[PDB]
């Protein structure tokens, strides 16, 4: 049978709920704001996307987070993965209270933009997404990741006229004629860094377990470990630390963070963008906001854009 994208009222038996306030999580500010490039609003207030070889559709009310999975309702083990994915153990109301008390700009700006939090993405999925995010906007990166999973990744399921695929493994990305195939999709110079980084993680280090070890390791050790890989610079390493390897203190610094820091906080380097000045600006926000520095940065990004 031809399968369709599910809404809450259409097939209500297949939906399971999680008790989650709207102030703790807003899906329309988190799922397509540069963190993850896998979610699309197919029908109004209904975001569909892949999570480790399984398609989901997500929606919410003022007090509930309704979710469904495609193959019956989601299991208690599958509801545990979404609780870890959104990181609902971390209370967002305590952080917004902490940031607002120690920052006047945040107190005014973060009124309208509640429920902005960091996702807990897969390190492999997160790493190769931001390697091909070199001077490209959200629409361009979302196209690259979709075509990347279509060609290399395994086919999962079709809903309406959209074929969903899982994310490619390290073996597929580190193939024999992979660079030629990746260049055909429209990667450019980034295609070489995907093949090189895939060979480094799989062959030399071990596999996906090496990136899982960095999640347990410290922030300085994790960031330095990512920078050794080919293609991963300083800014992309901080993105992966914040979004995958459980480093809330990590602050990705680029030209847009310079604009906010300069205009809204009056910041300057003690000496334009540079390795020393960007490192200083990351520490400035860690000193202001505290251990959840990158989470506060996500709120300003949502409010600015
Ligand atoms: C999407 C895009 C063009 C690649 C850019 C420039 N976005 C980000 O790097 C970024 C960083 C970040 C830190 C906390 C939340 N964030 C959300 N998006
Ligand atoms: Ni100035």
């Amino acid at each position: 049978s031809h399968m369709r994208h599910r809404t809450l009222s259409s097939s209500p038996a297949l939906w399971a709920s999680i008790p989650c306030p709207r102030s703790e999580l807003r899906l329309d500010l988190v799922l397509a704001s540069g963190q993850s490039f896998r979610w699309k609003e197919q029908s109004p207030a209904h975001w569909s996307g892949v999570l480790a070889d399984q398609v989901w559709t997500l929606t919410q009310t003022e007090d509930q987070l309704y979710c469904t999975v495609y193959r019956s309702r989601p299991t208690l083990e599958e509801l545990e993965t979404l609780h870890k994915y959104f990181q609902l153990d971390v209370s967002l109301a305590q952080l917004y209270s902490h940031w607002a008390s120690v920052d006047s700009h945040f107190q005014r700006v973060a009124q309208k933009f509640q429920g902005v939090r960091l996702l807990r993405q897969d390190p492999t999925e997160c790493l190769f997404s931001f390697i091909c995010s070199s001077n490209n906007n959200i629409a361009r990166i979302t196209g690259m990741v979709e075509r990347l999973c279509q060609a290399f990744g395994p086919r999962l399921i079709q809903l309406d006229d959209v074929t969903y695929h899982g994310f490619p493994n390290l073996h597929a990305l580190a193939g024999p004629e992979a660079e030629t195939h990746l260049r055909k999709l429209g990667l450019g110079y980034r295609a070489r860094y995907v093949r090189a980084s895939a060979k480094a993680i799989l062959e030399e280090q071990g596999g996906p377990a090496w990136l899982q070890q960095l999640r347990v390791a410290p922030y300085e050790e994790a960031h330095k470990a990512l920078c050794t890989l080919p293609g991963v610079g300083a800014k992309v390493a901080d993105c992966i630390c914040l979004m995958a390897l459980d480093k809330p203190q990590a602050v990705p610094v680029d030209v847009h963070v310079w604009q906010i820091a300069h205009r809204d906080y009056g910041w300057h380097p003690k000496t334009g963008p540079s390795p020393l000045a960007n490192k200083e600006l990351g520490n400035f926000f860690r000193n202001l906001w505290g251990p959840y520095a990158g989470w506060a940065q996500a709120v300003l990004f949502s409010a600015d854009l």
